[PDB]
C-alpha cells in the first residue's frame, strides 16, 4: 500500500516474483532498479553562450535493501552513473560552481531511512526516519528524496501527513556543498484532507520554511556558493481534487483546484560588481504576501481517450517585490495530470517553470491502452505576472527583456510502452518538449529550443 518503499516512483513499475506482482510471494528483501538514458538538449541558454547543449546517453543503477520486523522496517537505495556527459538520469535530482559542479560518473546515496508503523493499528499510519522520498499528488510542494522524519495517516475518510525536513549532504562523490538555498533550511510541514464524497478530496496543506543561514557582509566577495537571501516563509494551501491524478478514474470528468497564500518575510542580499567580481553591498527585508493557483479539468473521453485544460498563476511584483510567489523548493511540478500512468511536467518538459511570476494556459490531450502504452500532448503559453520581475527557476537560461510579458510556448510529447501485461516491470519512454521563446528573451536568441529523454527502465 502507500507505505511500499516504491510507492511514490513515478515508475509504477513492478518487478517480478515480488508480493505486489502476486500476493503469495514474500516481500522482496531486495531489487536492482536500471535505467539507461538518452538526453538531447538544444540550446538551454538559446545561443546566447558557450555550452548548454547535451547529446548524450548513460547508465544508472539503483540496488535496494528491504527489511521488516512486526512495525519496524528498513530501507536503502543506492545510485551509481556513468554516462557520456552531465545528462539528467534522476528527475528529481539537485539542480547545479566549486562543489556543485557533478561528474560524468558518480556514486550517491539516494535513500536511507527506518520506519515505525506501531503507533496505530493502520497500516495505512507509520512514521518514516532518514533520507526518503517525499511526495504529494500535485508534486507542487513535495516531491523529493531529503532527510525527514515524516509521519503519514492514510486511510478512507481521512488522510493527514507532518514532518519536518533539511538537507545536510548530496550524499554524492561529485557533489561536496549543498546548493546555498539548502543550506541551513529547516522545512516542517503537514497536510489533513478528507474524502467527502467518493472519489471527491477536500483538504488544507501547510510548508514553512526557515533559514538559520546568514549572509555575506558588506564588502565580502559574493559567488555561486552563497545565499542571495534568507527566508521564514509560510505556505497556506486549500486543495480540491476529483480523481485529478488518478489515471484509472471511472468518472466522466476530473479536476484539481488549488489557491495556496504565501506569506512571511524575506532577506536579501544586496550586491554590486567591481572589476570581474560581485561584492556584497548590504541587505533589504521585506514582507512577503503572494498567491498561488492551479486549476485542471479533464475530460475522460473513454476508455482510451482523454483531454483537458489548466490555468496557474503564481503572482509576481507587487509593492517592494511583496507579491513575488515562489515554490517550497521540494517540488518536482511532475504529476499524473493527463491521466495516465505516465507523469508529466506540469509547466513543460522544456521549460520547467516555477510558479513564479508565472502564468500558464495549458491543453492536453492523452490516449492509454490497459497498462501497455499511454501517450500525452500538451501545449503551454506562459507570459509574467510583472513584466519587469524575474520569474523563478525555469529549464532556460536566458534573460528575461524588461517591459515583455510573453515567456513564450511549448509543445509536449510523452509517449510509453510498458513491458512485462498485468502489471508490468520494465518500460520504455520517450519525453520530450519543444519550446519556442517569446518577445521576453530579445533578439538574438535562438527561435527554438528542445529537452528530449529516451528512458528504458526495467526493475528486478
Ligand atoms: C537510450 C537512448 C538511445 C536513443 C538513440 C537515439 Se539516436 C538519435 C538521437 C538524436 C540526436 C541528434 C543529434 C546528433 C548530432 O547533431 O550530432 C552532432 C553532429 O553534428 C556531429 O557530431
Ligand atoms: C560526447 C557525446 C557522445 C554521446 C553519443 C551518444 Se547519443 C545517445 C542518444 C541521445 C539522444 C536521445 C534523446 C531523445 C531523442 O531524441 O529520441 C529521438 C527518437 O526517439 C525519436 O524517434
Ligand atoms: C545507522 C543505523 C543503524 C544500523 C542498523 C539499522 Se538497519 C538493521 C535492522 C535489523 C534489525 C532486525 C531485527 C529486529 C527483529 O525484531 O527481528 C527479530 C525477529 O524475530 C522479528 O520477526
Ligand atoms: C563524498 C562521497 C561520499 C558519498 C558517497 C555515497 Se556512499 C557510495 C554510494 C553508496 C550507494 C550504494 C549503491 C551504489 C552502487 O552500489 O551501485 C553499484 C552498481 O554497480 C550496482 O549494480
Ligand atoms: C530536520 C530533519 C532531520 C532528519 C535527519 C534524518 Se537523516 C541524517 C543522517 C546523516 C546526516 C549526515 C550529515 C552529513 C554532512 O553534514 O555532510 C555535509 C557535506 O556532505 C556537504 O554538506
Ligand atoms: C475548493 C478549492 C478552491 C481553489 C480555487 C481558487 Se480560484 C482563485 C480565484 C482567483 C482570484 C484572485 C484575484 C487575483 C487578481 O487580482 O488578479 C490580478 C489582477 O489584478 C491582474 O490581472
Ligand atoms: C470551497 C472552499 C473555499 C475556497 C477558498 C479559496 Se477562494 C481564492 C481567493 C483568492 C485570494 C487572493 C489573495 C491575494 C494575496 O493574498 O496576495 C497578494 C496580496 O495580498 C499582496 O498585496
Ligand atoms: C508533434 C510533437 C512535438 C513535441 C515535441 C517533442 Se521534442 C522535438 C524534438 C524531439 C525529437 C528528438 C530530438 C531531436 C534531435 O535530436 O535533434 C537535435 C537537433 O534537431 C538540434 O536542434
Ligand atoms: C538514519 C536512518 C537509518 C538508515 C538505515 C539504513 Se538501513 C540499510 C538497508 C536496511 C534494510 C535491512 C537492513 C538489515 C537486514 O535486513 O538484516 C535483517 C534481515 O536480512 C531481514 O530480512
Ligand atoms: C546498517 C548500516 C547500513 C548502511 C550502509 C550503506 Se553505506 C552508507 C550510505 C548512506 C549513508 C550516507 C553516506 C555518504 C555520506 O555520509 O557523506 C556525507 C558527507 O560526504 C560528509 O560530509
Ligand atoms: C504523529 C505526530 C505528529 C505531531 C507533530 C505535529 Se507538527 C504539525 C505540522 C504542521 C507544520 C507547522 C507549521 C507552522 C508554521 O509554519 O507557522 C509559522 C508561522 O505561521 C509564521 O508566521
Ligand atoms: C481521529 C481524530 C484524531 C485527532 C487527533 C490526532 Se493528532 C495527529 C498529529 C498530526 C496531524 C497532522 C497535522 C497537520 C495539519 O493538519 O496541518 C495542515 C493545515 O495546514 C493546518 O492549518
Ligand atoms: C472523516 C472526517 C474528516 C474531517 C477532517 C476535515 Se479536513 C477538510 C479541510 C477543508 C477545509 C478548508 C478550510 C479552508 C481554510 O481554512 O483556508 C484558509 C486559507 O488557507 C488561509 O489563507
Ligand atoms: C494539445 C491537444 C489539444 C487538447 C484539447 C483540449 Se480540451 C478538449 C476536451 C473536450 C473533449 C470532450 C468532448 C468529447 C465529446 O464530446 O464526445 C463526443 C460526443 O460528446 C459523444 O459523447
Ligand atoms: C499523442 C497522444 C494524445 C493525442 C492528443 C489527443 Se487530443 C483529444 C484527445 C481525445 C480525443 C480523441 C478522440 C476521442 C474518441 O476517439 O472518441 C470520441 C467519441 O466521439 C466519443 O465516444
Ligand atoms: C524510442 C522510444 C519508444 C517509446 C514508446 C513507443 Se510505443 C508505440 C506506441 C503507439 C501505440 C499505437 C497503437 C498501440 C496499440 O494499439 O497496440 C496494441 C498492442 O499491440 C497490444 O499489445
Ligand atoms: C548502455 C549505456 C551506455 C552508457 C555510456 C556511459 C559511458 C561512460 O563513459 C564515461 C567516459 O569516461
Ligand atoms: C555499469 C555501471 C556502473 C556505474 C558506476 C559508476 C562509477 C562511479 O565511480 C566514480 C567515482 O568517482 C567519484
Ligand atoms: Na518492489
Ligand atoms: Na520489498
Ligand atoms: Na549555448
Ligand atoms: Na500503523
Ligand atoms: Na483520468
Amino acid at each position: 500500500g502507500s507505505s511500499h518503499h516504491h510507492h511514490h516512483h513515478s515508475s509504477g513499475l513492478v518487478p517480478r516474483g515480488s508480493h505486489m506482482a502476486n500476493s503469495g510471494e514474500a516481500p522482496k528483501n531486495f531489487g536492482l532498479d536500471v535505467k539507461i538514458t538518452g538526453e538531447s538538449e538544444n540550446d538551454r541558454d538559446l545561443g546566447t553562450a558557450p555550452g548548454g547543449t547535451l547529446n548524450d546517453i548513460g547508465i544508472d543503477l539503483r540496488p535496494w535493501a528491504f527489511g521488516q520486523w512486526g512495525d519496524w522496517s528498513a530501507y536503502f537505495m543506492g545510485q551509481a552513473v556513468a554516462a557520456t556527459d552531465t545528462i539528467e538520469t534522476d528527475t528529481l535530482q539537485s539542480d547545479t560552481n566549486d562543489g556543485r559542479e557533478p561528474d560524468k560518473s558518480y556514486l550517491a546515496a539516494r535513500e536511507f531511512w527506518v520506519d515505525y508503523a506501531g503507533l496505530t493499528a493502520y497500516p495505512g499510519e507509520h512514521l518514516r526516519f532518514g533520507r526518503q522520498r517525499l511526495r504529494e499528488d500535485s508534486g507542487q510542494w513535495q516531491d523529493t528524496n531529503i532527510e525527514a522524519l515524516n509521519w503519514s495517516f492514510e486511510t478512507t475518510l481521512l488522510n493527514a501527513h507532518a514532518g519536518v525536513a533539511q538537507r545536510f549532504s548530496e550524499y554524492r562523490t561529485d557533489l561536496d556543498e549543498l546548493a546555498p538555498e539548502d543550506k541551513d533550511r529547516t522545512h516542517v510541514f503537514g497536510d489533513i484532507s478528507t474524502q467527502w464524497a467518493p472519489h471527491h478530496r477536500i483538504g488544507v496543506r501547510i510548508h514553512h520554511a526557515d533559514d538559520s543561514g546568514h549572509l555575506r557582509r558588506p564588502g565580502e566577495e559574493v559567488d555561486n556558493l552563497d545565499k542571495t537571501y534568507t527566508g521564514q516563509l509560510t505556505w497556506l494551501g486549500i486543495e480540491a481534487t476529483g480523481d485529478a491524478y488518478n489515471y484509472r478514474s471511472s468518472m466522466p470528468l476530473n479536476y484539481w483546484a488549488s489557491a495556496t497564500w504565501l506569506t512571511g518575510d524575506r532577506d536579501n542580499l544586496t550586491t554590486t560588481t567591481v572589476d570581474d567580481r560581485r561584492i556584497a553591498t548590504g541587505k533589504q527585508s521585506g514582507d512577503v504576501n503572494a498567491f498561488g493557483v492551479d486549476l485542471g479539468l479533464r475530460w475522460n473521453i473513454d476508455e482510451q481517450w482523454k483531454a483537458g485544460v489548466g490555468y496557474a498563476r503564481g503572482s509576481g511584483g507587487g509593492k517592494d517585490g511583496e507579491e513575488q510567489f515562489q515554490q517550497t523548493g521540494l517540488e518536482s511540478n511532475r504529476s499524473n495530470f493527463t491521466g495516465t500512468r505516465s507523469r508529466v511536467h506540469r509547466f513543460g518538459e522544456a521549460f520547467r517553470g516555477e510558479l513564479s511570476n508565472l502564468q500558464a494556459a495549458t491543453l492536453f490531450g492523452s490516449w492509454q491502452l490497459r497498462e501497455d502504452y499511454d501517450a500525452s500532448l500538451v501545449y503551454h503559453k506562459f507570459w509574467r505576472v510583472d513584466d519587469d520581475s524575474d520569474i523563478g527557476t525555469s529549464g532556460i537560461n536566458a534573460a528575461l527583456q524588461p517591459g515583455e510579458k510573453d515567456i513564450g510556448q511549448e509543445l509536449d510529447l510523452v509517449v510509453t510502452k510498458y513491458f512485462k501485461v498485468d502489471e508490468p516491470s520494465a518500460l520504455i519512454r520517450f519525453r520530450g518538449g519543444l519550446f519556442k521563446p517569446g518577445d521576453a528573451y530579445g533578439p538574438g536568441t535562438d527561435s527554438t529550443m528542445h529537452r528530449a529523454f529516451v528512458d528504458f527502465i526495467w526493475r528486478f
